[PDB]
């Protein structure tokens, strides 16, 4: 029982286990998929047969770490046959994160933490990073509330691109999944569009409700065949989790019914937009659980909501790979877009990197960070907020003065380059190296300036210019896969 | 609660919602919408669940005001990124509203999959009206006569075309860009035409046409007919008399259920006035419309022997004539609605009032002591907001009553209205105080300024020249109101 031995399940988790079987054996399931999000926020790991997840619920699952070393196309990174070798590490099920899939035939699904064979926890694990930013905040005395809007692109697939000539190679990108666009229309918030689309997205609304996932609202947004779906305020290291649900959920299920879900920021498709992650974020006294961002009369946030934007705004350049991971990602790096180009804070503008949403007295007030791009890894998104923020509180940041026109502010730019987020974090290591691990930032800066020297090396630099065109690069990294 | 904070709900906007909640529960929908018309009349809003609503019901739902802002092709006609200080005063930012739910207008689409249906104001979050809404600016003109004690009676007759679809246009070198117009939807007429009223003409088409029929029905619109009209492939459905808000509510749904059904079976119906397609003729939104006393129930219209209208309704007349060149922008929004000049038909382009001369704008059925006594205001393109149109007729004819102003004799050296949406602005611009008094004076500037733009974009395209309105239907109509209207 390395489980037990290694104090790995609370009581919480010990009763999950009991009743995931429980509803396994009533439901009749025939396969558990085991899973974890990889640096990307790609969902890796095993589908189980029930005898062996009843297993797994006490020797754990053994996995290789190979996918942290590899890119999304498969280059080594890292050397594998020797931060090298392939050592293999135990899976270990998380029971209360269980959902049923109703896309899938009698398929369970639940996630997985990575551990050394010692039982110490393994430094890559995103979700690991997630956990360490939640127990902090709760040794300050908060919980991290967050509300998931996710802006996306909906695409009926043409070809799925699965000829042997299309498969590329470890470092030679496949061929992008060939679709086509489902509705036109820059007219945004547009009912008609709604009801177009609701054949294929009714499918995904009915999906994301059986997995008692608290969707919010579904919404056309600006571009043509760009959709919004928002989800309720979820809390803690319960939101990432969900947030990873719902963008594999959404995926899956319209490729099952032969279309493609991408969260790609910008697809190289002509009349398509930039798609953004706009996170909204309060904290709350663990104890009171009641929202410490209130402001009062002549305030928009109450003075720790204030020091939380402070944080936000000081750390979201080092932050900025984190928020956006992917080279596309950086074409939201531009002025008159609706997008953050710079670190600027006002209430009610939509040129701003943070935005508060308040009222006095309001219990939801709150900040909505819109440096974050939809294919972010949740985890690192989030625990970036969570870090970024409570840096604010304890150093007593202020975020200086809401902006008017963000897009004429002189506040500090944002990096426009994936690059040079990178270098800004190389130049403030800490906060992050004390909050992710030392050894993720060496790792992560290592592996992400391997991607950039690739898009380098394909592109060139004078296509990495923000306003420019979506590469080729680009389309046949991110597209299929995010 | 925002919405008993700001006392937003009557008491019988609160003996629905619970009751709004009870056939939600019962029938077992899972996504309600949320709705607004904006300056175009085009349904704009949100899908919300039905743990969501419950929410909203309670704190309303927030929404940019982008729509506003933004042209039927998403030009930023106004600054969207400098927040502003008195927005009622410069104009621009992207400022959060919030939706609030009018349980009064709930409905179970037919055609979709276990999802409702409301209507939404949009407030500022200081709790005050957004001074926009066209909704609103309705709810102000049926105050103000109900502050003079009558209320709006409405009966509505809406051509539009029936099409099938060819392509939807969907291929990305299609799609447009922010500013550029999308392609236009490739469709193909149904029945042949020139044979007005022809049954058979009704049969043929009523494979789609039923599905339409049922679907009004069900939502509890009141279908007066359908008819066949002159041109191929068009039809008008007219529907029986409606009162103040409830009308333009309905009329603004009667064009949803209409466009959502017909492209959920692969039609396209629209309601541009005159199609850039061969043979297709314009189409028109013919309203008739009443006063009668709102505590007895009863038409002031109704002739004595001898004058045609009352005096009540006489006045009437000439307020909606006197205006009618300041509101045609609000009966005939489009360029393209101004197309209605051709060789084989009558336009209503006079600002006239008669009984049997097809030219005159206002048309008038009275018999003497005849409970239906009424006039019918011709001028009004079908692709019109619903909102602004009915506003513009009791605003146009309370100035009339409120100044018994005249008439005069029944044509049939008469004056005539804007051949032009541009005329349209010029003489809405010179004569604006009756309007900027009752729609709001920032709703009028706003407006002037959203529209001279998009004729700007018109004249741009396809030349001053094409602009005339006697011309062809060109380019640019097609792929600024084919799709969308
Ligand atoms: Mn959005
Ligand atoms: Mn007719
Ligand atoms: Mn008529």
């Amino acid at each position: 029982d390395f489980i037990t031995k290694n104090n790995l399940w609370t009581n919480e988790q010990r009763d999950a286990a009991d009743k995931v079987l429980a509803e396994i054996d009533s439901l009749g399931l025939e396969m558990i998929r085991l899973s974890w999000a990889d640096q990307y926020g790609l969902l890796r790991g095993k589908s189980l047969t029930v005898a062996s997840l009843k297993s797994a619920f006490k020797e754990g699952s053994e996995v290789a770490i190979g996918p942290f070393f590899f890119d999304l196309v498969s280059s080594m990174v890292f050397n594998l046959f020797t931060l090298s070798g392939n050592p293999t590490v135990v899976m270990v099920p998380d029971p209360t994160t269980f959902k049923v899939l109703p896309w899938a035939d009698k398929t369970g699904w639940m996630l997985a933490d990575l551990h050394w064979k010692s039982g110490e926890p393994f430094p890559l694990c995103p979700r690991g990073i997630m956990k360490k930013a939640v127990k902090s905040l709760s040794d300050e005395g908060y919980l991290f509330k967050c509300g998931i809007e996710l802006e996306w692109y909906l695409t009926k697939i043409v070809d799925r691109s699965l000829s042997p000539e299309s498969l590329g190679a470890p470092g030679v990108q496949p061929d992008a999944i060939q679709v086509q666009p489902v509705a036109q229309g820059y007219s945004v918030l547009l009912e008609h569009h709604l009801d177009q689309v609701d054949d294929i997205m009714s499918k995904v609304r009915k999906g994301l409700l059986e997995l008692n996932l608290p969707l919010r609202s579904i919404e056309d947004e600006w571009a043509p065949s760009q959709m919004e779906t928002t989800f309720d305020v979820m809390e803690g290291l319960e939101a990432a989790d969900a947030a990873l649900l719902i963008k594999s959920a959404i995926k899956q299920i319209c490729s099952r019914h032969g279309y493609h879900a991408t969260f790609m920021c910008k697809p190289a498709i002509n009349g398509f937009f930039a798609s953004g992650w706009h996170m909204h974020q309060s904290l709350v006294d663990k104890d009171t659980r009641k929202n410490l961002f209130i402001p009062s009369e002549g305030e928009v946030l109450s003075p720790l909501g204030r020091a939380y934007a402070g944080g936000l705004l000081a750390n979201g350049s080092a932050a900025s790979s984190f928020t956006t991971p992917t080279v596309n990602g950086y074409r939201r790096r531009q002025p008159y877009s609706l997008a953050p180009d710079r670190r600027a804070w006002a209430k009610d503008n939509k040129a701003a990197m943070v935005r508060v949403v308040s009222a006095t007295g309001d219990p939801a007030s709150r900040i909505e960070n819109r440096i974050g791009e939809p294919g972010a890894n949740p985890y690192l998104y989030m625990a970036s907020q969570i870090v970024s923020g409570l840096d604010g509180i304890k150093n007593k940041k202020d975020p200086g003065e809401l902006q008017e026109s963000p897009y004429d502010a002189q506040v500090p730019m944002l990096p426009t380059t994936l690059a040079e987020a990178l270098d800004a974090l190389e130049h403030d290591s800490e906060l992050f190296r004390s909050c992710f691990g030392d050894t993720f930032i060496k790792y992560w800066l290592q592996l992400r300036r391997s991607e950039w020297a690739r898009f380098l090396d394909a592109e060139g630099a004078e296509a990495a210019e923000p306003t420019g065109a979506v590469t080729q690069w680009e389309q046949k990294e991110y597209f299929n896969l995010l």
